[PDB]
């Protein structure tokens, strides 16, 4: 009928009606989550004919990778499955066969600039867990892996199997640290203001409110099939940078800090048929991550109109690009703040040079790389990287990591 | 078989194959010149049967616009025109279809964040030429009037239509005033890089090469059929701002200057069926496209490297943010010296701006409002724009302003 778009700035939504005026020659490219890039829930178990194919290709991707197959084992594994999958339904990955599952996922994540590190990767296997309790501990065993007291390592938990559709594990937030967001009494908003529905959520599960511009979020974590139970992360494991500029000696005036792991949670890994609801995976942050998308987006801490005031630029005149020499000196206070209390993080043209060299090797070893532009493009200075003047397309391969409807939408309570 | 990808920067080209193993779910968006945006040569006119609903469906678009319509003229119209039609082949639109032709053609342009001003246009009809001499003028008429001393004016000037498909007017030029690129003895590269090939041809055409770094280029115009004549711009004509930091006393020491107009050359206004082959536009600069993208380009003038030395940067250490640095300032100059020397521009914060504002008119309007976020999004301080946050379709309508395959590629030589 229409199209809807929203504007993830004020929050508005369009409906565009003009597009079926089109020509006989509509790219979806700019919008955020796609059906096409999401994998929803269900209520029955994978059907067998679909199941079996996607297998088969899967282990073949898999033995078709070392150097010399193991012909015998390939052909036995592949037995070994068919019959698995007729005898069970579904199946279970030898773990040399997860670790390449969620190496690939990655190396086919079209929105992720880090991906020249796609070997470089950990992978806990928590397929066999069965309790919320028993995930947060897995997870905290992850947090605190991942953050190696600064020396960031890249890794991955995965948790068990879909199975039916109703036994889904699933942790409901966005990543594993994430500060709360406040509605203040004032008609202010305290925190990260990203994290606002999701926090009286929190809330309403009878969360500790401890109103603040830096409150840790708690994992609120759902097993099998039961109800979310809130668990509070220790803050010893979560670890923090906080911001001050090399030379603006009034930069740590404000207060600012940053928690040093990214960590991705609400996604899903798709492989060989099977998907998992709830695998949460981490990297290292990129400058820009934080210092213009979270610190200066209107709908994040939006600190740009201060850092301007405090250094005396003309705030009144946009004309004067003050906003371009704020962010600027943002972007090194978090770097300077990381790079000084030792703490991995890449700035973004590093980062994008490395992930040319990325391609480079993707497409002379396979013959491609999806890549979504629109993404991998840091935020400012778009021009001054390749990656602005490389042309790229975007594709979904498998294995892969499918967005998922936001849990608490799609929940049962019990 | 598999798709071309070429890199911008480096000029490197490269054929995904992966793509194939795709999902049953590959957006073209990174690509800079598709097919789908290009309308190339011919050899036979515009068969009746889709030359007439075009036709009728762009009197209808027109008449459909104005408050309280004429229908009788409309039914008139439409009747004059289906009648010329069957007797001519092709047929003429009265001046006001015009207007509001290239005005749309402009609404539907995807690329351009100009857009708020798509109702300010001149229009300048050139229909009536047959010459390449008589070409020449109406066009040192346009940069006359289009430049207006600084107090920059849109406009476009509208060639003959095609009529068989081997009768092209054509501007072989990129764009109305474009410095000159060549590869000079000692290696290096002076002048605009973009404009290699298309210089040798100036040259190839008997130009006399000045050999400099801002070497306004010679129109090279073609009439009917017949073949390139070269024509030289009277230096008059051609209004320059040298560069010069507000602050930075030793930014003129640079020597840098650069067109106030940007007119975009070889394009092609598609409308009812019928097509210009040549139809030269012009607007005003935003910042952006010199500050950025040709100065700093790696392809063109590429001063980043010594505008960071001279500010003392630690040019050697990508970390240092230096780049987002320098960058910023020669915005600033550039802004400043057209601001100085009163030529109109428009910082891209400003521009982005007016864009919301005007997709906000558009959709409430119309419905609609052909985006493309990769093209509309400045080549720097992405996030800090609001368009960045803003999901958009990028959809061709019609009339419209496609590509078109550079001419000398596909030319009789007589
Ligand atoms: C090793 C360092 C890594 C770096 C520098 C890196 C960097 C990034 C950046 C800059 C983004 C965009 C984030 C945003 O704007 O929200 C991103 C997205 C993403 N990364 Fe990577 N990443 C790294 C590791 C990983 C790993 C280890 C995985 C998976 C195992 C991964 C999976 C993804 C996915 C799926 C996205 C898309 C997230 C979304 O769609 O919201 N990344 N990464
Ligand atoms: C009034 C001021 C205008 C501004 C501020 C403006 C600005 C821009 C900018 C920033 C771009 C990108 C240029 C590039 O990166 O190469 C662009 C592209 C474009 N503009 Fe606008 N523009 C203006 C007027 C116009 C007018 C008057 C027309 C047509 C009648 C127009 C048609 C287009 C088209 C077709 C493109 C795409 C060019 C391409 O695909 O290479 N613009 N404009
Ligand atoms: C609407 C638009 O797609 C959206 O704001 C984008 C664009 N590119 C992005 N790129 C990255 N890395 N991260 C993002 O959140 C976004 N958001
Ligand atoms: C490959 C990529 O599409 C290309 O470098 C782009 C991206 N966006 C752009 N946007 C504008 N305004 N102008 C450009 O030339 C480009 N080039
Ligand atoms: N570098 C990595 S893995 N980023 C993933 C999400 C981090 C998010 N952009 C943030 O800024 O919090
Ligand atoms: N503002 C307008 S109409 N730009 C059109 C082309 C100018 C080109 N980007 C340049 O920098 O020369």
């Amino acid at each position: 009928q229409y199209v809807r778009i929203k504007n993830w700035g004020s929050g508005e939504i369009l409906h565009d009606t003009l597009h079926h005026k089109a020509t006989s020659d509509s790219c979806l490219g700019s919008i955020m989550n796609p059906k096409s890039l999401t994998r929803g829930p269900r209520d029955k178990p994978t059907p067998l004919e679909e199941l079996l194919p996607h297998a088969i290709e899967f282990i073949n991707q898999y033995y078709g990778s070392f150097k010399e197959a193991k012909i015998e084992e390939h052909l036995a594994r592949l037995e070994a499955v068919t019959k698995e999958i007729e005898t069970t339904g579904t199946y279970q990955l030898t773990l040399d066969e997860l670790i390449f599952a969620t190496k690939m996922a990655w190396r086919n994540a079209p929105r992720c600039i880090g991906r020249i590190q796609w070997s470089n990767l950990q992978v806990f296997d928590a397929r066999n867990c069965s309790t919320a309790q028993e995930m947060f501990q897995h997870i905290c065993r992850h947090i605190l892996y991942a953050t190696n007291n600064g020396n960031i390592r890249s890794a991955i938990t995965v948790f068990p199997q879909r199975s039916d559709g109703k036994h889904d594990f699933r942790l409901w937030n966005s990543q594993l640290i994430r500060y709360a967001g406040y509605q203040m009494p004032d008609g202010t908003i305290r925190g990260d203001a990203a994290t606002l529905e999701f926090t009286q959520l929190c809330i309403d599960l009878g969360w500790k409110p401890r109103y603040g511009r830096f409150d840790v979020l708690p994992l609120v974590l759902q097993a099998d099939g039961q109800d979310p139970e809130v668990f509070e992360i220790p803050p010893d494991l979560v670890l923090e940078v906080t911001m001050e500029h090399p030379k603006y000696e009034w930069f740590q005036e404000l207060g600012l800090k940053w928690y040093a792991l990214p960590a991705v949670a609400n996604m899903l890994l798709e492989v060989g048929g099977l998907e998992f609801p709830a695998c949460p995976f981490n990297g290292w942050y990129m400058g820009t991550e934080i210092g213009v998308r979270d610190f200066c987006d209107t709908q994040r801490y939006n600190i740009l109109e201060e850092v301007g005031r405090r250094m005396g630029l003309e705030t009144h005149t946009l004309a004067s690009l003050w906003k371009d020499r704020a962010v600027t000196e943002i972007n090194v206070a978090v770097l300077h703040s990381f790079q000084k209390q030792n703490v991995t993080i890449m700035d973004h043209h590093t980062a994008s040079e490395s992930f040319m060299k990325h391609m480079q090797n993707e497409y002379r070893a396979r013959g491609g790389c999806p890549a979504d532009w629109i993404w991998l493009v840091p935020p400012v200075s778009g021009s001054i990287t390749p990656v602005f003047h490389q042309e790229m397309l975007n594709y979904v391969l498998s294995p892969f990591y499918y967005y998922q409807i936001e849990p608490w939408k799609t929940h049962i309570w019990q």
